[PDB]
């Protein structure tokens, strides 16, 4: 059996990437995965990087290093709630599916700050213990983006340049930094624009996907992947 | 006469980030320039897009779009006061700092939602005036990071890759698209593990920059800058 973890980041249900996070669920849980959603907006999830993350002693009030507490607050079991139910859902899943719209060639703040809080020293990494040797080692993540520009926007020779280029801090800075196994990304390229038979496409395309996703080899997560050099 | 504004997160003014926003103050308010400073933890700021970025009723209530909805009422002049307040500081800033330490190879969630939140179409951006044509044109703005990796491993074939890819998503994704002339990034690398000597090295070294910073040219934000190549 399989565990799946949802991290999604839309305001409306009955948007494009509410249906895209709906035939995932949908999808997944017909193939008899067990499925978590953690609808950040939904939530409220907490966004901000602050010392109310840690509910003990501080190792040192004097001067606030967030990196240090929230490290010293995962190893006391001493970090907030909040952070420690993400924690746990990320921990027992096989697969952590992202589904957001691409907001400044980004996540949207909420999701970056699930990733900021979340994915903390201890948790998702340690030092020795990144890159390859991820504690997060094993487990698959994949990014389902949508986005405002098209695919030729998205291009080389766009105005936006390739896709690849802006998932470089997601993919490798982030992913592979906590030993993710990083399977290629669905982007769906302009869905506000788009037509209805395309937008139709787009989901088919991705339930499509789903179906055959425990066959796939991850990405070569590489700086050449990425950028052609 | 020129006026800055300097867009900060960090949590701790007593850090190696505290120290580079205290020295930019310094040194601009020393040449006579009008400062402003976005202590974004202080201000407790806002990340999250959310319908309550819309004052009153809605354009469209039955399907939220984040986008549309904020265009709407930044035309109309029913956006939040915190958004506005922002708008404000940015329209007459004739230079835009970023100062903060890289969080997953991007901004820290609450920079990343004043991104998100502030620069909306109408204001930051429309068709037509998007990168060159930005309707932050004539602006500029500097992104001044702070790291935990060394400069070695922000190297082509360092296991983080080069600095300048990391940057494309804010150079190029935002700040360009938005018209802004994006001068040269200022990078810290590794301020936590360098000695006091190199610590007060790096922060003269962005003093010292600052001195001319009315004097340079923006760098030429493409794919080649960042990738080539
Ligand atoms: C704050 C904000 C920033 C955005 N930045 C980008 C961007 O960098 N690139 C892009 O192609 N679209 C961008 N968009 C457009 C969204 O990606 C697009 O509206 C969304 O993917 C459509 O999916 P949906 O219909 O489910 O909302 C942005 C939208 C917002 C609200
Ligand atoms: C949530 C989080 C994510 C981080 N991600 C990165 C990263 O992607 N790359 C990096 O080199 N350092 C990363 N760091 C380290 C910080 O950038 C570093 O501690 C900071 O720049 C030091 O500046 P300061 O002493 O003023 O805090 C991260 C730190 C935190 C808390
Ligand atoms: O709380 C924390 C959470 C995350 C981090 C991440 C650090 C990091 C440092 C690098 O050199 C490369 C990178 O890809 C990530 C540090 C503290
Ligand atoms: O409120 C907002 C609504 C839409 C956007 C879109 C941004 C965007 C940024 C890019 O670099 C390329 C692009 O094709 C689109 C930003 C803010
Ligand atoms: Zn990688
Ligand atoms: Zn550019």
């Amino acid at each position: 059996g399989k565990k799946v973890l949802i991290v999604y980041a839309h305001q409306e249900p009955k948007s494009f990437n509410g249906s895209l996070k709906n035939v995932a669920v949908d999808e997944l849980s017909r193939q008899g995965c067990t499925v978590t959603v953690s609808d950040l907006y939904a939530m409220n999830f907490e966004p901000r990087a602050t010392d109310k993350d840690i509910t003990g002693t501080l190792s040192n009030p004097e001067v606030f290093n967030y990196g240090v507490e929230t490290h010293e607050a995962y190893k006391q079991r001493s970090l907030a709630s909040d952070i420690t139910d993400e924690q746990k859902k990320v921990r027992e899943a096989d697969l952590v599916i992202f589904q957001f719209p691409l907001y400044w060639f980004s996540v949207p703040a909420i999701l970056k700050g699930w990733m900021d809080r979340v994915l903390c020293q201890g948790f998702a990494f340690d030092i020795p213990g990144f890159y390859d040797s991820g504690l997060l080692q094993g487990k698959l993540a994949l990014l389902s983006v949508t986005t405002g520009g098209t695919a030729e926007m998205y291009t080389k020779t766009g105005v936006n340049g390739d896709s690849r280029y802006f998932l470089w801090p997601l993919q490798h800075g982030t992913l592979h930094f906590c030993g993710f196994k990083v399977l290629a990304p669905q982007i769906s390229f302009a869905p506000e624009i788009a037509s209805e038979e395309e937008r139709k496409g787009m989901v088919a395309a991705w339930s499509q996907r789903l179906q055959t996703i425990w066959k796939e080899e991850p990405i070569p997560c590489t700086a050449h992947w990425h950028f052609g050099q």
